[PDB]
């Protein structure tokens, strides 16, 4: 019958767009750290739902398992990071992922100019953008107990779109889908992924499972 679907296109905050251009158009050596950042974000989100459930157990109606799943897809060339954390509401997505200024962006771009390793990105509260070190496009599927499921997305270039997600329902949590650049396919390999996790994300307070096709 043909369905209609609303979309809204936003502009990244000025310094955030510059950061993205920087990340994307400059060569960096320690790119493997992008995974550490996404996993850290998931651990934070899982902590939030866990603590919230202490006072309100019905918050787990949407799922009780608290875990992280890594899903490499060699056909698609996508690396998906899924967590059953607190998730993001529409407002969270828009405010947290692009629209509101971050206080560490400036100091961080300054540091990279001077030669800092991108691994430093964590400290500055702008770690999510490290995803652009290996990905040309990033999709964020998210579901929060207080809102419907939403899909965030951008190939950078200064804007990102947000829409209600009519795709496969998640229950609760966040799914980061990385559409990897052609020269970054090593991150689809199970040996490589396990190497990075062992090296940088060993002390995660929740189980991580790697699903290999």
């Amino acid at each position: 019958p043909m369905e209609e679907e609303e979309v809204e296109t936003f502009a990244f905050q000025a310094e955030i767009a510059q950061l993205m251009s920087l990340i994307i158009n400059t060569f960096y050596s320690n790119k493997e750290i992008f995974l550490r950042e996404l996993i850290s974000n998931s651990s934070d989100a899982l902590d939030k739902i866990r603590y919230e459930t202490l006072t309100d157990p019905s918050k787990l109606d949407s799922g009780k398992e608290l875990h992280i799943n890594l899903i490499p897809n060699k056909q698609d060339r996508t690396l998906t990071i899924v967590d059953t954390g607190i998730g993001m509401t529409k407002a969270d997505l828009i405010n947290n992922l692009g629209t509101i200024a971050k206080s560490g962006t400036k100091a961080f771009m300054e540091a990279l100019q001077a030669g800092a390793d991108i691994s430093m990105i964590g400290q500055f509260g702008v770690g999510f953008y490290s995803a652009y070190l290996v990905a040309e496009k990033v999709t964020v599927i998210t579901k929060h107990n207080d809102d419907e499921q939403y899909a965030w997305e951008s190939s950078a270039g200064g804007s990102f779109t947000v829409r209600t997600d009519t795709g496969e329902p998640m229950g609760r949590g966040t799914k980061v889908i990385l559409h990897l650049k052609e020269d970054q396919t090593e991150y689809l390999e199970e040996r490589r992924i396990k190497e990075i996790v062992k090296k940088h994300s060993q002390f995660i307070g929740y189980p991580i499972t790697l699903f290999v096709e």
